[PDB]
């Protein structure tokens, strides 16, 4: 089997991407944020505290003839930005782009933090990291991909995120028409539960490539590219007037600037992030100070290849016995 679904930016900055997911019988379609940096499939639901729901579409398990309470199971997750959610669990039929998993754990939120409430476009998360990070207790649950894998034509999924445009998530096959050149594969460590890999270096603009190992995670659920402070300083030093603002919480630059590209290495191959991808717009409405899309990871404790990086590539998440990651230009 295979599945193929379009993923759509939630706003004009590509802050996140949402993908329609069918849950239950008859189907309830929710728009989920596919996240290769976490491993819980959780949704806004009929159980979510009413004051914490503001415009999202909800899952109502009582309206699904295939929903079954997963008795005694609870979940609770805390994310890198301080956001969180928690609740109870149902198993139900879940389909993505024509690929169906029966018996998928659907984590129903009873509570969500303010950042989720305030985003009416995201109806929940679909985690695509390793199932060892799933938070359901006392019986840990598998991700949608892990449950589907043995049925897929190939044990893979791909992320092809668009710049100011929709993209695609494919399950079980590699669309050889979706990229240029060849795919370069690189080793993954699963020891922390993430798609954790090592970039071989970077370049800023037309500058020389610096060979240096940069460990980090391929993370579709984070908007920006978070790298060591050394790398980030070398980038922004090429932009007149850019500076790190403690008040704003990172690097800002004059909205009048034209930004240089940023290249990262994948083995001997190179992925080029165009300058325009690094512009996240005014820090507040009407400001002439713009927010940078490359920021320091210091204090996060991990480097994060978020959407700014991934959307410059066709990315293969290879869930073979020894997982690997592939990157191609497109
Ligand atoms: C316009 C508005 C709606 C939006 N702003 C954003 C930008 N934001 C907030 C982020 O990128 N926030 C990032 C974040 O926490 N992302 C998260 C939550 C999230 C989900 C959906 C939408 C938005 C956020 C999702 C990410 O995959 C992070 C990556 C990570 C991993 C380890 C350590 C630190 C970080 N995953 C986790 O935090 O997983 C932690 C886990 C805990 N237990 C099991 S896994 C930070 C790391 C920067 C997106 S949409």
């Amino acid at each position: 089997s295979t599945g193929s679904a379009t993923t759509t930016p939630i706003d004009s900055l590509d802050d996140a991407y949402i993908t329609p997911v069918q849950i239950g019988t008859p189907a309830q379609t929710l728009n989920l944020d596919f996240d290769t940096g976490s491993s819980d499939l959780w949704v806004f639901s009929s159980e979510t505290t009413a004051s914490e729901v503001d415009g999202q579409t909800i899952y109502t398990p009582s309206k699904s003839t295939t929903a079954k309470l997963l008795s005694g199971a609870t979940w609770s997750i805390s994310y890198g930005d301080g956001s969180s959610s928690s609740g109870d669990v149902y198993t139900d039929t879940v389909s993505v782009g024509g690929l169906t998993v029966t018996g998928q754990a659907v984590e129903s939120a009873k509570k969500v933090s303010s950042s989720f409430t305030e985003d009416s476009t995201i109806d929940g998360l679909l985690g695509l990291a390793f199932s060892t990070l799933n938070t359901v207790s006392p019986t840990q649950q598998k991700t949608f991909f892990d449950n589907a894998k043995a049925s897929l034509d190939s044990p893979v999924f791909t992320a092809d995120l668009g710049y100011h445009a929709p993209g695609t998530y494919n399950f079980g096959f590699i669309d050889t028409t979706a990229y240029t050149g060849s795919i370069t594969y690189t080793a993954v460590s699963t020891k922390q539960g993430f798609w954790e890999w090592t970039s071989t270096g970077y370049a800023v603009g037309s500058g020389t490539f610096k060979s240096t190992s940069i460990d980090g995670i391929a993370d579709t659920g984070t908007t920006l590219l978070y790298l060591p402070a050394t790398v980030v300083s070398a980038y922004w030093a090429q932009v007149s007037g850019a500076k790190s603002s403690s008040s704003v919480g990172g690097y800002v630059f004059p909205c009048s600037a034209t930004l240089p590209s940023f290249t990262f290495g994948v083995g001997s191959a190179r992925i080029v992030i165009p300058g325009d991808y690094i512009d996240f717009g005014p820090i507040s409405t009407g400001s002439s100070s713009c927010f940078g899309g490359i920021q320091s990871s210091a204090g996060i404790g991990i480097n994060i290849f978020g959407d700014v990086a991934l959307k410059a590539a066709f990315v293969v998440f290879n869930g073979a016995t020894t997982p690997t990651l592939g990157f191609a230009s497109k």
